[PDB]
């Protein structure tokens, strides 16, 4: 879908912000918004995965 090595230039600056908020690695999700960028709701994703293993690994 998108020219390798090109999502550090299509990050959204909130995405980067909320990534490195989380020490999330941005390659783990997708980018959704218009032209391949990867927008603030696609770091959400990643913060719900994040916390997802968190509150399996307390249940488990």
């Amino acid at each position: 879908e998108h020219i390798p090595g090109t999502l550090r230039f299509r990050l959204s600056p909130a995405a980067r912000n909320i990534l490195e908020k989380h020490s999330l690695d941005a390659s783990q999700g997708t980018a959704t918004g218009p032209r391949g960028i990867f927008t603030k709701e696609d770091a959400l994703k990643l913060v719900q995965l994040k916390q997802t293993g968190k509150i399996l690994e307390h249940h488990h």
